[PDB]
């Protein structure tokens, strides 16, 4: 049986490969190359509780210079295999999540995004909204929504950490016995999806989800 | 002060070695590795422009610290597509000269921002099943093509970027016609373009 592998996990292997990739082309210094060699096999490497004999063969093409596009698409493809993708929620757990959102519907996802996804999030232009759906550590269901500004800049985005097309989300906080709220919110990726594919530290979108209060 | 003008994947390669510099500063604990990562980015830098100025000298200056910071790089982003010489759209008559057998033809509209990292505009007719493609020869012509490209789409490394994408085959428009995988998303594609020559070298290989 295959280790199961989250999908920010999928997504950091195949950004370190590419990284190492680009160090075999670009990177003339013998010893530099070597560090980075040495640093992506642990990075791979830790991911595992276990490795198996195709990862083991996997790392060993990986650490050859002459590595190529075409090794390394199959290598993914090795990878991917790993991964457990994101479940859709049924119409009624998400509805559960969305009480106050009447009929509310997630858009269709092909199944190479779940397979990349930490979360899920779609936009709503008539009411500027972005919803957002994930799973808490502890597997619950969990879902927020925010205004998305209509405004898209080049920026860092605070879930991913990649420079991309990023607009500000603001999202409102549960309002208090005295009709009260806090509004709090940063820039993160328009397209959720991208941002999914982007995203390899989990943690960076559970502190992003703590930081609006 | 004249800004040095450089053409738009020599600013994606900019862009992309100093976000490869963040990640090893952020990423690689070993001295001597970062020292040569950010020589090397340097060079890559000062040698694109030749001709630099105080704002390139500040720029290199702060993504040469060790501390250099998300919100710092995104200014010098910004600064750097200042230099920038945008991919220029033909005229309507002149796209129409280009594509002569084909009417009715109009090219989508197009943000500033993407005309500033574009090498070439490609772009899609499903109802045909077509991609176009314009761009300006290496002397300064505008040249255009068109070719059938694949409903179906798979992960691989496209053959213009020669990044690792959602591509889909291409063939340009009986006979055996083994076509090239190529990015589906022309915008992104050049996004990912840090090369020009490979881009031609994609053209050559068709005709
Ligand atoms: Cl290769
Ligand atoms: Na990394
Ligand atoms: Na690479
Ligand atoms: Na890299
Ligand atoms: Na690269
Ligand atoms: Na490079
Ligand atoms: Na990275
Ligand atoms: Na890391
Ligand atoms: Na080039
Ligand atoms: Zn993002
Ligand atoms: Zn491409």
């Amino acid at each position: 049986m295959k280790t199961m592998i989250y999908p920010h996990q999928y997504n950091y292997i195949r950004s370190v490969i590419l990284r190492l990739k680009n160090v075999y082309k670009t990177v003339n210094d013998k010893e530099t190359v070597k560090v980075i060699q040495s640093e992506t096999y642990n990075d791979i490497n830790e991911i595992f509780g276990h490795i198996d004999d195709d990862i083991e063969e996997s790392l060993k093409v990986l650490m050859n210079i002459r590595l190529s596009n075409k090794e390394i698409e199959a290598i993914l493809n090795k990878f991917l295999e790993y991964v457990v993708p994101f479940e859709l929620p049924s119409p009624q757990k998400l509805q559960k999540v969305f009480k106050k959102v009447k009929k509310i519907k997630i858009p269709q996802f092909e199944e190479y995004d779940l397979k990349v996804s930490s979360f899920v999030g779609w936009n709503e232009l008539a009411s500027n909204r972005k919803y957002i759906i994930y799973y808490d550590e502890k597997k619950q269901l969990k879902g927020l929504y925010g205004e998305i500004s209509n405004q898209v800049v080049k920026g860092f985005c605070t879930i991913c950490n990649k420079e991309s097309n990023v607009s500000l989300f603001m999202k409102k906080s549960k309002t208090n016995s005295d009709g009260q709220y806090v509004k709090k919110g940063d820039y993160i990726c328009r397209d959720s999806i991208h941002c999914n594919k982007q995203l390899t530290d989990i943690n960076q979108f559970y502190n992003f989800i703590d930081k609006l209060d």
